[PDB]
């Protein structure tokens, strides 16, 4: 009878899409930045002008570590021997010998310069993105009307970097791990894209503040496999106080993957550029205590491809299905993948059993 | 002519038959508790009553650890979603959906309670403990004329457990590691029990006080694989201080094992608890010192299956022989494992030698 | 049109020829030695006369570490059961047991003690070394116009010992990393010896003192595959500073290596012992500084079997193949290995180069 777990091997194989690696305003100082990602490492450089550049942080000449480089010019001296290397991947100039070989050409990487960020598109195929695969602008970052991110990371080690994205499903966590209350959950699933939609309340057995129905409507999407924005919204004190959070991460290897998001708000009227980054910042650090909630789950649990799912479960395989497509070939993709699936949860009796608990809780005292 | 070493893969298997997971009083306390143990990890919790339970520590549902969880009633609360399993590993309750499938369920090891201990039964086959095979219950453990366990852990890692078993046949290691002296030595082995005579003194070396022929009547015995029990004697000052020291591991991998050590003692006339409870923790401390000693020697020394002995060294061979019963089907062993082989050392020249020593010794000082 | 890189996985067999494991100075004070080199551990000890004899670490009799025992006459005494073995590998005496098995023999590895050092000889197919595959004589060590070994030692992780060889013909990292103005480079490749010749002069662009064209004329070879002498001589203050410069490794495994070297200088005349001990000191001390900018280049790099040489390069594949000789058997050797290869790099260019970055970078100040 006794029903076993399925831990099949972790895929080597690194997922195809945009990958974001971080802030522009933490790449445009200058200097290099290496990165281990993708089973390797990259090194990442700002030319003159401002345009980020990316390529293999090893030389072909001697191997040498071209992020413990420096930048000369609009092109990056390897450490060993300054031999330069240009945004494309040319060799431009070796600085004791006359003229460079032709054939001297590293692999540069695809970039994207958008919402105050950089994106990697990582496709071992070797093929550039096409044209609708790509990430959206936000509404209107930049302008004075919304903060800049309350940007923040954490390295993630010992298990796969699907289990982030298999959160998108699992309403019933966010009571029990990250102390909130949801009234409503339906998720949407088109060609590359995975949709989260939730209406969440805090619950009244919690100390110091929030209204005895305050209530938050999250509308989270990723643009997959590795980014999503989420759009969060919630009707206090007359106006109501919008709010964008993104969630994105990396791998480093199978093994191992970085985990980034930050928070932005728009400017209430009426509120000063502080106050306002203030916002920002207790939002985000509210989520940091959540996804440190989730790493000591993330820690200590094994990987599972074989669930057993409830009634009030989201659709965990159909998500994996989802997901799947960008670990194959863009040949091999089929219509189950990127198919419309929607579903939603009836948490009719999830909420009432919830209630029971939260009330039950507030007896116990004082 | 130069022999070389023999250092086959270490077995991916592990034994079958009972392991001691520590004291009861250790885990009555309503709290789940963590062990990895067998490749794995395992959760011991003990519901209302005071049954301790034990399963696989990985949850079902989403791999969630269940020694990070809650004991609710006489279920284990899983901390990823509050799912509820009951002893025998059947899910009863989940507290947001309305009713269990019949399906989840979950592998419950089977244990047994004695000794003031917990022992769990693995065996790869997956069948239940025969009759025959089993633990003693000591002699009179719980009433007062026995003082309770002076208990002891190490955590070895970097080799098998097979050669803490290996001791069993090692009379010399007695005296140049700890520090004793030999003058009898007698190993029988039966059905999956292996035994150890051993009659031995200090020796006048050491700085301290013991009698000039102070000696220890020693009698211990393997309930294979793992699991030992030392009854000791020595008659000193008219009476005879009867002591019963427990030797017992369980590998966590092949690479690494948890190893762990108790003695009580017998209430002498004339003696409170307290005095009583002193004298086993000075044999027990004074054993920590011993394997300690060990440890090194373990650490240091590399895996061989090619011994070569001469004519004062243990059945080493026929230990092995009787030792591999454990880590092969039921249905594979043969007699040359189960039969009854015995064999005593004749140590008049062992001890002849080690006495040359200790008076030489002595007349290096003062 | 992309250049890839070739990382092939690194030998699992160790070169063939003398390794440096240190000064004689160093294992001559009674005591043994242990060190993990060539996939295992081996113990150094020295007997009564004074001749150093190296065996496997690991007792035939039951693993244990002889490295962890005690010298005893002229035998080994293991702390399992101090079981004696002398030089040549054969179990002398067991102290408890009337008379040793003939067929007690350990493998004894063959040694040279020359110029304050210890070599021992690995060679996988087991046979002794030639009459002309030795280590030379350092002109005169011992006498008291010279003065005693400034050695020092670094141990280093997560690389292949092929890339400090590699260093034979890298004459542009002696400006980029080491600070030196390289006027001239030739090698010369003769069966089993490797040859660098040098003529170096300090940059302008230093902080304190030498003079405007302080010159240094370095002639280094390896005998090898791991053990190099270097002749380093500069006329200065009239007469001619003479000095010799050890540099010489050993693998301890595959993905890891200890660096060794060291430097005596010849009295001048009208100087002391001390004065002399710090000058080799300062060298010494100049030198560690040195391989410590090597390291953080070997650790950040990645291996690579297909360099992209410019035409200022030296010679390194014909070095990787003279290398090559080493970890395959003698019997398949070819001609292209062991031939007479030389070549001098036209540095015209090259020094032409660096005046204008020396000159260039003196302007910017003060
Ligand atoms: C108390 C005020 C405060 O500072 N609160 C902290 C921000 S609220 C919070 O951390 C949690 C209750 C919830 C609320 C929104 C949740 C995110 C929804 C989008 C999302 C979809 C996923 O699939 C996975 C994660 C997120 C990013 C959710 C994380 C938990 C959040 C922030
Ligand atoms: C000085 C008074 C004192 O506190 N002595 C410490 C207890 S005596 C002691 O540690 C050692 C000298 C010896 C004496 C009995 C030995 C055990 C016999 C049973 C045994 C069989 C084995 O195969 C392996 C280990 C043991 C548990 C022996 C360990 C060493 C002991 C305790
Ligand atoms: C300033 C006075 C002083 O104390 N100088 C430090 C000694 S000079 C030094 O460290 C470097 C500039 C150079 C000079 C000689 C170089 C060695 C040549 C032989 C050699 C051949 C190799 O293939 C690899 C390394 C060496 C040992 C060279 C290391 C760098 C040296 C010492
Ligand atoms: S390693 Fe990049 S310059 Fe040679
Ligand atoms: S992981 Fe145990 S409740 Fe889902
Ligand atoms: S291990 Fe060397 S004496 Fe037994
Ligand atoms: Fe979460
Ligand atoms: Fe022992
Ligand atoms: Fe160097």
């Amino acid at each position: 009878e006794i029903r076993e777990i399925q831990a099949a091997a972790a895929p080597t194989r690194f997922a195809r899409g945009w990958h974001c690696l971080g802030l522009l305003r933490d790449f445009q100082d200058g200097k290099p930045h290496s990165i281990e990602a993708f089973g390797t490492k990259l090194v990442v450089f700002a030319d003159s002008k401002g345009q980020l550049n990316v390529l293999d942080a090893y030389c072909r000449h001697m191997g040498g570590d071209l992020s413990r480089g420096e930048v000369k010019g609009d092109s990056i001296a390897c450490p060993f021997h300054d031999w330069r290397w240009n945004g494309k991947g040319k060799c431009t100039d070796i600085p004791y010998a006359r003229r460079v070989p032709p054939i001297a050409k590293t692999r540069a990487w695809t970039t994207l310069e958008r919402n105050g960020q950089l994106y990697v598109w990582n496709d071992p195929q070797g093929n550039p993105p096409p044209e609708d695969v790509t990430i959206p602008e936000i509404a209107g970052y930049g302008t004075d009307e919304w903060t800049d991110w309350s940007w923040k990371s954490l390295r993630i080690k010992g298990s796969h970097c699907r289990e982030i994205v298999d959160n998108v499903v699992d309403m019933a966590h966010f009571f029990y791990i990250h102390y909130s209350f949801p009234r409503y959950f339906k998720n949407v699933f088109e060609g590359h894209t995975a949709t989260q939609y939730m209406h969440s309340t805090g619950r009244e057995d919690v100390i110091s503040y929030d209204d005895p129905n305050a209530e938050l409507r999250s509308e989270a999407t990723y643009f997959g496999p590795s980014y999503m924005i989420d759009w969060l919204e919630s009707d206090a004190n007359g106006q109501t106080i919008e709010t964008i959070l993104i969630n994105c991460h990396y791998p480093v290897s199978n093994n191992e993957f970085v985990l980034q998001y930050g928070a932005i708000v728009k400017k209430l009227p009426g509120v000063s550029d502080e106050i306002a980054a203030g916002m920002a910042e207790q939002f985000a650090e509210g989520v940091q205590l959540g996804f440190e909630q989730d790493v000591e789950i993330w820690k200590n649990k094994a990987p599972i491809d074989n669930p057993l799912l409830s009634e009030e479960d989201g659709p965990v395989y159909q998500l994996r299905r989802w997901y799947q497509q960008f670990y194959v070939d863009v040949e091999d993709i089929t219509e189950d993948m990127t198919k419309r699936f929607e579903f939603e949860i009836d948490t009719t009796r999830a909420v009432a059993s919830w209630q029971k608990e939260v009330a039950e809780n507030l007896a116990k005292q004082a």
